């Protein structure tokens, strides 16, 4: 599915509804990004920005302006097209295309902004700006304020109240639209079948980095070049390490594998963690943590729901989690006593959840220790886990190992849609897919 | 292969050597490069850093100390062990392990770098530092210097002399070492059998992107996570535009594909393009353009070896290509009045090599008009084009036409070595490998 | 006369009344400013946090907090106290003495600002802060509003919206109180004896920076140290130049001198121009000059009261001025043909007016063309002249001439009161005066 | 006197010889400085600027270049000419009369520069630049290197070897020539008839400023606009503070009065410090403590030549000082003891000398504890002084006392030259003279 052009006009239109009258909103693209030398990182759009525009060139910046209640008009700066560079540094859209292309009122050059944003903003009350977001932002607005400040005897004035966007525009993004599910919905099945792949090419000899070879190619047939996050493909004792993205080691019979990946899809996040035996047969003691973290997951996707939150959900699997480990003798003493001491956190030290969207960590305001209620229309992430260190005093069977398991929800009228559920994580199934692989 | 501690000793000592008695190198790692929002690009060590430490942390600089023409020694900065940090975002070498795993003489920590750098340069006569590489570096460079030079009472003096050390590092770049020149042997099979699969799976129908991938898993499997630079899929059309990435067209029966990509292998690039019909079968105007473009190349191969130069053979290729499309009728007049008007500008405007290393667009000094005569131990790429644009008036057959055949190269003592021959070019051979892999 | 303890206290709940609620207004001391090397200028604080304080320190932050519109409360932060720095570069308030001293409510270490600021803003709606105004002070600010935006999880929170308090500022100091127009008041006598000085000790011979030190030091000896604006002494050709300060020349018989020196006492500035014969007799064209400009400023304090505008006595005084050039034949034709050719230009090239107050050239909103009505309590100086360059094309006895005559105002109830008419400018009372002092 | 062409000619000359062959040196000029609002304080040139080009301009930059050992030229960028600058922001130079009036090659205008310094810079091997200096200097500089070292393919090259300039000019600025020695002898008359005039018209009653007052005066009659440093008058308790600059007290029968004040004169400093009896006539304990200060002058005047240093001359002043206060019962104990635990530290804490020249503090190497072996045409002052705080735990008679006796010297062939003895200093010739005036 795609983003309609309709969509971005919608989004923009919102902003300006909550905007003052004789106001003006300035968004800005993301610089370009060298990766060593002359060479550049694929280009990344700032997320913001691309809500507004699906656009992605840099030096771009989208400028809505509200006279009033009902009048307002959009200009965009833009680079000029140009043979030379072109040809060379590729095709850019310019500013006869883009009214018609993007939707927008008015075009101009990049190159002209500090000529012509101080005119956009002279004799407005405010100006809404993202101050500290980029350096050159940061440096093109306060040279259009100081033009206005300092040119009352050219009849100029500057907007004296300044605001920051970001909360406006987050709380937007933190509900998704109906298009917006729709993207989200097959970026999880990307990613799930990305996984599927993973768990059936796997085994022992194979290196780490194979499987996240397997599961970019998989992103990339169906139409999702990049990923949203570095991949991470934790075997044995990397498992207990929560930001494993070396993925250099040999998959060794015996061990289980942690693969946390996710595609970016028309800009929106999949965000899937499976584990599971390398050699598609949990061991006795794998199989005692790994049953712990999939009831913390499944009791969590029957729970999420409106009206609920991430902390009083996450409540519910500390406690799951607690008793788990009290059966195993991991923890000793009471539940409730445990519970109140926090004694679970040194083996399970993440949160639950997380907003997902045009960020894989999204935007959203979370209320205080994670308490907001939820409501239909969030998109968030469900993933317990428990990591033993190999120096963890627990029994030796526990030592160095680390399970999560992660899938990507939308709050709905009356409970969750599970958007990454086309994965297995019962592992008998996954113990079933193995199997049926290693006949091929 | 890989590059030993050894022969990273013997770059320090070699760099040393140069230095003035009484002076300082300051070599400064890569910053970590943010790609939306808390979510990072895969970490890009800086090429020079990297040549002196096979070091793949920022947050770091080496220090190289001349007392005199006998005594030296090495400081590392860089950060400290902590199990918080590295639970979360992944494993460091810390100082205590620095010394013997990067065989430096001393190591500090990062955090500790404005306290005690100050007090390595107080009382040398010259400094090596690499002005406006980096901006933090810089702020912590002129930081030191200042404390030096305002502390005469606390008898501090700053060295008075800055000198850049990258002219005097890429010198030694541009001459690789056997081992350097055995990675780079490696990267060429990888980045060659990448081409090949490439080739084996084009089809009409498959996007652009499908061969991307394809190329990206092949890099991948053999150990190379990463490509050396953006991959091009020009199909059609897009093979005329040179800096093509988005790569999102569906290839089409009829049309060629120029596949410009190379591989990261021990932190050196691989450099090939090889175009070819997507169908399998070049048609009489593509193989007409293709022929000149080959015999440009294997006129190259040919010619290229110590004592003569990247603008002498230049000049063959272009005599090469003015005769060839003569005869197609693509230009009209004498060879050599073309050549002295310059008249294949419009379809040939790249260079035809550059140095290859560590970086794709390799460091060292070209010459004037890249005259500099070659010396074994150098390597480039060779890489003639034509690019007939969609609206060049030229024959209808020879529009819209994009071709480029691109090998990498050594200099030897008696010519060069190609790196990249393993992947075929001769035109009867990309057809039988199509056909033969079309049975299956 | 002075500024009270109480009127610093007013000023700020003035200041308080006109904030939202939920809010904190940031007001920042002067940077000192170097001459050269390790020597620095006198200090001169800034003028904003000066009239909110009368405190003369840098490195001192004024912060007031409105809770609500009944609570508020000021948090002064300062140098702290030290026997090392004071015996040095001299005494300090400190934090004990500040509160009582200086009427603010806590007083906190200037040290400690970046640990203290944020949580003075943290869960606000508001901050008003000067942008640009200074360097330190912008870094101060972005820094803490950083702090609060990523401290989420320690459930911090920035305030979205930023205002510039200038304006709000800056339109306070355009109506000077009964306090402040005994100051500016006392300013005007000291100035005027500065210049009746000046006219007593002016002969031939003396060099126009002689003039300068006797009007330094009347300045000084009624305790005005430092000259509100950099003293000019244009003699001769030199009085053709507005903004001539080398003061360099000897002092010819047969020249007139122009003098625009003004006083600073306690903080409020003086500003008067007096023009006269260096030999005590006008000749008459200088007289046909100066009868113009004395006319005009004559017809100008006539004029000046509630209800009028600096733009239409401009206008009266363009008349004036047309009128009597023409009489001379310095123009020709129709007097309202020229105003509108505003063929005054080349002659009378400066405003009539500025506000005076903290700042010479003081701060507020003019309107536009200085169209605004004028109200009681507004200062401002009335200054016009002319000015006849050394090759213009007049009548020769005309041409090298400048003068200037400007007086200081305050508008009251029922028409303007002028601080500086005990120094003289009729000419035979200026004529009078020089004869008198010349029997001594 | 003053400072010829020629000398400033040869200065040119005389850091060229010290530069290597293929370099160039960038000397800036100061910025203009902020006083408050749109006022400026008086322009006080670089010194080293100043030293090399006697030019009084902001926006002006001398570049020295050496082609070899024989070639060299200057070029000066400057300001341009502008009727409507200079008519109000004063005259101007421009880049007709520059190489005639300054005695350099070529002239450029100040608004090129960035156009202009790099074509100057390319293919040298050495740049000479003050870093650090000026903020505007370094993005002047910083930006010509970047487009030289990003040029190759322009074939532009940048200098590798960027030297600080500072050390070497400094050191030039240490020797004083004949001319530079005029100058100052003449600063230091005109200094000390300042201070003449201070003992002279001091009266109880008068406020500290009042003396600031007639000093300034003096020193403007004679030609030195203003002072080289702000003067300090600390009467009674404010003569224990080193910098007492606030001057703002009532002088008192029975207090000493303590006046440190200098002209600049040509830009050369003057540094006079005489401590007299508010009242002309010495107390029993004021006279014990000022007859320590003044022998320790008077000692420091006969042992001061070329062959000793300010550390060993400092050593004999201690000496003195320990037995002096021994005898006044201030100190206890042996006075070798006393010496050697440094008793002498809470009473005299400041050095005894510090060069003179363009600085009051002024540039030039002191060596460890400033131990440097004193050389014919070095300047400075010689400056014992001894405070004694009003809590200090001495007699009571001896609280509260600053004494400072200080005098500006040049090195000769065979010994020193007095420059400020034309001001009185013996206790008695001190009362004689404030006796004499007292009948008038
Ligand atoms: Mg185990
Ligand atoms: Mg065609
Ligand atoms: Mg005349
Ligand atoms: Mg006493
Ligand atoms: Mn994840
Ligand atoms: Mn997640
Ligand atoms: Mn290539
Ligand atoms: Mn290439
Ligand atoms: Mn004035
Ligand atoms: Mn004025
Ligand atoms: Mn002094
Ligand atoms: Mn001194």
């Amino acid at each position: 599915s795609e983003i309609s052009r309709q969509e971005f006009q919608r989004r923009r239109q919102a902003l300006v509804e909550q905007m003052q009258p004789g106001s003006a909103a300035l968004i800005f693209a993301a610089p370009e990004v060298t990766r060593s030398a002359d060479s550049e990182y694929p280009y990344r759009q700032n997320s913001d920005f691309w809500y507004f525009t699906g656009f992605n060139e840099p030096e771009a910046v989208l400028v809505l302006i509200k006279s009033d209640d009902t009048h307002n008009h959009s200009v965009l700066f833009n680079r000029v097209r140009d043979l030379t560079a072109e040809i060379w540094f590729g095709r850019r859209l310019g500013q006869d295309a883009a009214p018609e292309k993007l939707g927008v009122d008015r075009a101009l050059a990049f190159s002209e902004i500090n000529q012509q944003l101080y005119q956009l903003l002279n004799g407005l009350d405010v100006v809404y700006h993202a101050q500290g977001e980029y350096a050159y932002a940061d440096v093109i607005v306060n040279s259009a304020l100081e033009k206005l400040r300092k040119g009352s005897r050219q009849n100029l004035t500057a907007p004296a109240t300044m605001i920051d966007w970001r909360p406006v525009v987050h709380e937007m993004r933190l509900f998704k639209s109906p298009e917006e599910i729709a993207v989200l919905r097959r970026a999880g099945e990307i990613t799930a079948m990305a996984h599927t792949r993973a768990m059936e090419k796997c085994r022992p000899g194979m290196f780490e980095y194979h499987l996240e070879g397997e599961i970019h190619h998989e992103f990339n047939r169906h139409g999702a070049r990049y990923p949203s996050y570095n991949t991470i493909v934790g075997s044995g004792e990397n498992g207990c390490i929560l930001h494993y993205t070396e993925n250099e080691c040999e998959m060794r019979d015996g061990d289980l594998v942690l693969i946390d990946a996710g595609c970016e899809y028309k800009g929106y996040a999949g965000d899937i963690t499976r584990t599971f035996p390398v050699n598609g047969k949990f061991t006795q003691a794998q199989r005692e943590i790994y049953d712990i973290v999939l009831e913390s997951l499944e009791t969590s996707l029957r729970l999420y729901r409106p009206g609920t939150s991430i902390l009083e959900v996450t409540g519910e699997v500390v406690r799951i989690m607690v008793s788990g480990l009290v059966k195993l003798g991991i923890l000793k003493g009471d539940v409730d006593e445990l519970i109140a001491q926090n004694a679970h956190r040194p083996f399970f030290m993440a949160g639950l959840s997380h907003w997902l969207g045009l960020d894989v960590h999204d935007v959203g305001v979370y209320g205080q220790d994670r308490s907001r209620i939820l409501e239909p229309g969030m998109v968030l992430t469900v993933e317990p886990g428990l990591y033993i260190a190999p120096d963890a005093e627990v029994p030796e069977q526990y030592r160095g190992i680390g399970i999560r398991i992660e899938d990507d929800i939308v709050i709905t009228e009356t409970g969750n849609e599970n958007l990454t559920a086309s994965v297995v994580k019962k592992p008998e199934e996954i113990e079933a897919l193995m199997v049926a692989a290693r006949k091929q």
